[PDB]
DNA sequence: GAAGGTCAAGGCCAAG
DNA sequence: CTTGGCCTTGACCTTC
């Protein structure tokens, strides 16, 4: 029915405002929650697709935000 | 007046299966009675069931639903 | 009011 | 270790 706006994999439905896969939803939650920061080993323009999404966390978070993922929709830890 | 859930002390959205409960305890009881679910306590069936510790034990949450007066008979069948 | 249903948010844990 | 699949929960809603 839908595709992930960040990597192109199958989308379950919307998560944090964006149509995304379980992977991308999980990764964005974890980053906002633990307040993580990553470093790009390349030139901050890595290909984020199903096969390459775990090659660069920096650019994956960067795509999450750019595609409209909302940090505020990530509720606090139990 | 304002009411609190008889099972966990969360805000009560009204009476549900005869008992003043919240949307959480209401939901939980429905899915338990409907799917005829059976749980098992990892401790000795005395777990505290409050607003922030209710999903830690499904066995005890269900037990307090019954002990407090929720009616299995009030849980209807799936709208086909 | 009090039944019903929905679906994005949660959590867990096996896969990777 | 982190990733992500799968299932539970409950805020918000409609149906009776
Ligand atoms: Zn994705
Ligand atoms: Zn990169
Ligand atoms: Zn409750
Ligand atoms: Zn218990």
């Amino acid at each position: 029915k839908h595709i992930c706006a960040i990597c192109g994999d199958r989308s379950s439905g919307k998560h944090y405002g964006v149509y995304s896969c379980e992977g991308c939803k999980g990764f964005f939650k974890r980053t906002v929650r633990k307040d993580l920061t990553y470093t790009c080993r390349d030139n901050k323009d890595c290909l984020i697709d199903k096969r390459q999404r775990n090659r660069c966390q920096y650019c994956r978070y960067q795509k999450c935000l750019a595609m409209g993922m909302k940090r505020e929709a990530v509720q606090e830890e139990r």
